[PDB]
Parts: structure tokens; C-alpha cells; sequence
């Protein structure tokens, strides 16, 4: 009639990957079994492990539950991504269109972290923002520092980096200094803070450290060798009499850990240098010094806009210059397109904060990988790659007012090149309510780090994008799940969702542990269940890491005073798979070994020798 406890948790295991105890599983059946005397007797009927999982709160991504790590925030500004907005104060176009200073206010409320003011003469002696040489409107450069003031530490209190585009006089830069003093306060960064920047090599301080803080990111005046030089370069400037080159000493000042240059190629200490580079020059470095650009970005910010040939306000993809580790790439906040929802998905990460730590292959040294990895590369041919399945089964409202389209379902892998792969189901014929494909896809990945799953809705008639989805690889849960979809605005669809499937799988060396490090791993919770544990429970929960290996989990469960093994067994839908497990083997890596839906469901199990 019904599914047991001990059954309930091999799919739980095996299908969902959610290591639940004997009492959780007696509350799902409580919470799902409507049947009083099922429940009394601890059976989930089929209509009920149907209802369990149909359930509207059964979600895909696990980024509903992150929040800010403190210890992730504890390293270099440097090998973090920096949500980043280019031209913050435009509303569309990029030569037509208005400026508004909300803008600024809704940009950071988000959680964005960088933002861009462009600085120009006002005809009162005040600057202004605007476009330069445009028919944009002009907003005043108070009101804007007022509103970065307001809102830049209500959603998150991590730093800002404000990038000054300086196009005034001297006379009207002071009065930019002085408003940035008086208006931020004892929030702007105006000297060095930190023990660690008087250091023999020094590095950025972590977005920890600087937590309420205002860096400015502007020119700063070269440091003069002797008082002659000073004086000798201001006769100059009188005999000959009859961006902005000039720098207000004012403003330089208050330029301490983003001194802005013009990119010098592959006296101030090198690591508080940031240059700014348009997307071709961007990618000409991307292609050309692939693995330069990474040992670059490890030490120093980089940060790369829109060319100026995208005067529409459209993105450029940001995953290029992120494989390379570049930290600011500041896109049109104002253009929902694909790479403004690749941005979003990227920083829901670590809380939505803003700051998200790099894949440890760009920085961490002891990265099998650091130095050896170029993103542009396909000859991998050193790791196995892990083996994704996904099973797009259902959809639900996928094309919102158009009840008789005829809809299919774009899946696309957006990674390095060589992870990079489309899909497509067949249309189902004037069905957008409940259309079913059950269409499954294979795919393979090395860098899981940075890959990111792209479901768009099509409908197949005009061709148009009617909701759409992007979650990162690495947050898409195990198994059979609710994917809410959204709108070509990134809002919410309160009632359309796909009805999905995913597997993984690990089979030279695999990439997961090519690209991890020995830190990463053992930080990296995992659970296993383990049948067979002397006890009231048939089988116990226990909490370990990626980087356990079978001996240690030995030690764990038996520590407490009462020759013993793991056994790994496999029961089919016969008599049972079983391996003894050699005390030296990870055991997460044999979890990922094991695929579901090919008539076995794996156990760990405790026997005596
Ligand atoms: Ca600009």
C-alpha cells in the first residue's frame, strides 16, 4: 500500500542526495500521509511520496538558504567577484535617454557594490553627472553622493568602490572632495587603515576588514622626488601661456586602495593599482594572455565595461573575463538581457552580498590546477570529467496570457568553452498550461566552479522568450524538484515552474578534485547515512567533509567504547553489490560514484571483520 521508512531513505539518499534520520523521515510521512493509521505505521502512501515531491516548497537552488559567510570574506579584495555597475546614473540609452539619481539607490539597495559616477562642470561652480558630449540630462553630483550615503549599507554592509570618471576642472574637483568628506564621513576610506599595508609585500585588506567603507577609484598624483622638480614643473606650465590630465590634490587624497591607471601590459605598491578596460581590449587580453591575466588578477582588481559601440545599453557575457578572474565587470544594470540574469545568478551567492570568493584555481597555490589552467583550452585530457543528466518532465504557465502556444524549453551549459552545450525539446502543440516533454539531456563538466544553467521557455511559433531561469551548476539540487521560473525582468512568475530531474556522477583524475584544494574540501559539509550502526535507529546520520576518508569515519562512529569495515552495498529492483572499503578511500567520492535510476540504490554499511 505504501513506501517504508528504510525505502523512503535510499530515494532520499540516492535520488535527492538529503541524508535525513530515522525521526525526519517519520515527519515527512506525518506532514504528507493525510491516512491516520499509514502514519501509525510509518508508510507514505503513493499518492503521498507523489504530493512530497509535486509540493510547491520542493525548490531547485539551494541559494534560497546561503548567506554571508565571515571567513569566506577574510581574503585578499582581490580574488573575489564585485557585483559592478556600468554608468549607473543612465535609465536606457546610452547617448539619448535620462539620467536619475534613484537609479543609484535601487542599483545598491540590490546588493551591487561598484558603481560609476562620469563628473562634469556645472555653470554654478558644482558638478554635475551626465553623459559627456550627449543629449543625456544632467543630475547634480550632491544629490547622487547623498543617495550612495542612504543606501549603500541598507541590503549589505561590504564595501563600495566608486569609480570616478573625472571630467572637470580643478576649481569644481575640490568641490567633489569636499562633498565626499562631509557627506560620507568616517565611512570614507581617506588613509591607509591596516598593520598589513606597511608590510614587506602587501596585498588589498579583505572586504571583511572594510565592512561600512567608501573607496574612491579616481587618478592619483605621482609623488614628486625634490621641491625643484615641483617648482621647476610650474614654470613650465607659466612660459607656455598667450579624462582630465590635471588631478586636484583634494581629490588624490582621498585615492588610497584603487589608484585608477592607464593598463601598463602583463612607486606605489603594485596591488593597489586598478585600470579599466573596454570589453575588446578586455578579451584581446583574454585570448592572448590567458593564464598572465589570471596571475594578474590574483593580486591586483581589474575592471572591464561595455565597449563604447554599444550605445543601446546592451552587455557583453560576462563568464569570459570572470574564467580569467576579473573582479569588476560592470554591466548596464538597466537592460534586462541575459548577461545582466548570468550577473544575478553569480551574486546570489555568499548571501547576495555582493562579494563572491574566486574558484580557488585563479589564487590559492595549492590548487593542483594554479598556474596549469587556461579557460580557452579544450585538451584536458589529464581529468574525467563529472557526468551531469538533467530531465526536463514538466511545465506549469511556462508562456503567462498565451494559453494555446506552442512551447519548448532551451537548456543551455554557459562555462568555459569546452563545458559550454545547448539543448532543446521538441514543441508540445498549443499546451503552455501543463505541457509534459520528459526529455532528458547528458552533459559533461570539468570546471563545476563556474558553470551556470540557463532554462529558457520558447515559444516555438514566434520564437520568443516567455520566462526564463539561470542558477549556478554547483546550486542546483540532486533529484526530482520545482524550478521557479521568471520573466524577461528577472520578477518572479508567481505560478509558472518547470518540473526537472538531475543526476551526477564520478567515474586519470576527476576535475573536482584537480580544481579543489585540501582547505576547500575538508570546510565542505557533507552527509552520509551508514545502516547497520549498533543502536535504536536502523540507520544514523553523521556530519563530515569532502575530504573524510574511510578510516576517519571508522574512528567517528566507533570512538565511543562499544575490527570493523565499511561495506559498500548496492540492493536492485537479485542479491546485492558489496565491496569492502579500503581504510585510505574518500568516501564522499564513492557517494558520487553511485548513479540513481539504473536499478540500484547505495548504502554504506557497518561489518564486523
Ligand atoms: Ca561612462
Amino acid at each position: 500500500f505504501g513506501v517504508g521508512i528504510l525505502q523512503l531513505n535510499d530515494f532520499l539518499v540516492n535520488c535527492q542526495g538529503e541524508h535525513c534520520t530515522y525521526d525526519e523521515i517519520l515527519s515527512i510521512i506525518q506532514k504528507f500521509e493525510p491516512n491516520i493509521s499509514m502514519c501509525h505505521q510509518g508508510l507514505l502512501s503513493f499518492e503521498g511520496f507523489a504530493r512530497f515531491l509535486m509540493d510547491k516548497d520542493n525548490f531547485a537552488s539551494k541559494n534560497d538558504e546561503s548567506r554571508e559567510n565571515k571567513k569566506d570574506l577574510q581574503l585578499p579584495l582581490s580574488y573575489y567577484y564585485i557585483e559592478s555597475s556600468h554608468n549607473t546614473y543612465l535609465t536606457g540609452h546610452q547617448l539619448k535617454g535620462e539620467s536619475s539619481v534613484e537609479l543609484y539607490s535601487q542599483v545598491l539597495l540590490q546588493g551591487c557594490r561598484s558603481i560609476e559616477l562620469d563628473c562634469w562642470d556645472g555653470d554654478d561652480g558644482m558638478p554635475i553627472i551626465y553623459h559627456g558630449h550627449t543629449l543625456t540630462t544632467k543630475i547634480p553630483f550632491k544629490e547622487v553622493v547623498e543617495a550612495i550615503d542612504r543606501s549603500a549599507f541598507i541590503t549589505s554592509d561590504l564595501p563600495i568602490i566608486i569609480s570616478i570618471e573625472n571630467h572637470c576642472s580643478l576649481p569644481q574637483q575640490r568641490k567633489m572632495a569636499e562633498i565626499f568628506k562631509s557627506v560620507f564621513g568616517e565611512k570614507l576610506v581617506a588613509k591607509f587603515l591596516f598593520e598589513t599595508d606597511f608590510s614587506d609585500d602587501p596585498m588589498l585588506p579583505s572586504p571583511d576588514q572594510l565592512r561600512r567603507k567608501v573607496l574612491l577609484k579616481n587618478k592619483k598624483l605621482k609623488a614628486h622626488q625634490t621641491p625643484v622638480d615641483i617648482l621647476k614643473q610650474k614654470a613650465h606650465q607659466l612660459a607656455s601661456m598667450q579624462e582630465s590630465r590635471q588631478i586636484a590634490p583634494e581629490l588624490s587624497d582621498l585615492v588610497i586602495y584603487c589608484q585608477a591607471v592607464k593598463f601598463p601590459g602583463l612607486r606605489t605598491p603594485k596591488c593597489y593599482h586598478i585600470s579599466s578596460l573596454n570589453e575588446n581590449a578586455a578579451k584581446r587580453l583574454c585570448r592572448r594572455y590567458s593564464q598572465k591575466l589570471i596571475q594578474h588578477t590574483a593580486c591586483q582588481l581589474l575592471r572591464t565595461y561595455p565597449a563604447a559601440t554599444r550605445i543601446d545599453s546592451s552587455n557583453p557575457n560576462p563568464l569570459m573575463f570572470w574564467l580569467h578572474g576579473i573582479q569588476l565587470v560592470a554591466l548596464n544594470y538597466q537592460t534586462d538581457d541575459l548577461p545582466l540574469h548570468l550577473n544575478a545568478a553569480m551574486f546570489e551567492a555568499n548571501g547576495g552580498c555582493g562579494y563572491v570568493l574566486k574558484p580557488p584555481v585563479l589564487w590559492d597555490k595549492s590548487c593542483p590546477m594554479y598556474q596549469k589552467f587556461s579557460p580557452l583550452e579544450r585538451d584536458l585530457d589529464a581529468m574525467d570529467p563529472a557526468t551531469y543528466s538533467l530531465t526536463i518532465i514538466s511545465g506549469q504557465n511556462v508562456c503567462p496570457s498565451n494559453s494555446t502556444g506552442s512551447p519548448c524549453i532551451e537548456v543551455d551549459v554557459l562555462g568555459m568553452p569546452l563545458d559550454s552545450c545547448h539543448f532543446r525539446t521538441k514543441p508540445i502543440h498549443r499546451n503552455t498550461l501543463n505541457p509534459m516533454w520528459n526529455e532528458q539531456f547528458l552533459f559533461r563538466v570539468h570546471f563545476e566552479d563556474l558553470v551556470f544553467l540557463r532554462f529558457a521557455v520558447v515559444e516555438n511559433n514566434s520564437s520568443a522568450i516567455t520566462a526564463q531561469r539561470i542558477i549556478p551548476l554547483k546550486a542546483l539540487k540532486r533529484g526530482y524538484r520545482h524550478l521557479q521560473l521568471r520573466n524577461l525582468h528577472n520578477e518572479i512568475l508567481e505560478i509558472s515552474s518547470l518540473f526537472i530531474n538531475s543526476r551526477r556522477m564520478e567515474d586519470t583524475r576527476p576535475a573536482s578534485l584537480m580544481f579543489n584544494t585540501e582547505e576547500r574540501k575538508c570546510s565542505q559539509t557533507h552527509k552520509v547515512t551508514v545502516h547497520g550502526v549498533p543502536g535504536p535507529e536502523p540507520f544514523a546520520v553523521f556530519t563530515i567533509n569532502e575530504g573524510t576518508k574511510a578510516k576517519q569515519l571508522l574512528q567517528q562512529i566507533l570512538a565511543v567504547d562499544q575490527d570493523y569495515f565499511l561495506m559498500e552495498e548496492k540492493h536492485f529492483i537479485k542479491q546485492p553489490f558489496q565491496r569492502a572499503v579500503g581504510p585510505e578511500e574518500d568516501i564522499v567520492q564513492i557517494l558520487n560514484s553511485w548513479f540513481p535510476e539504473e536499478g540500484y540504490v547505495g548504502r554504506i554499511v557497518l561489518k564486523p571483520q
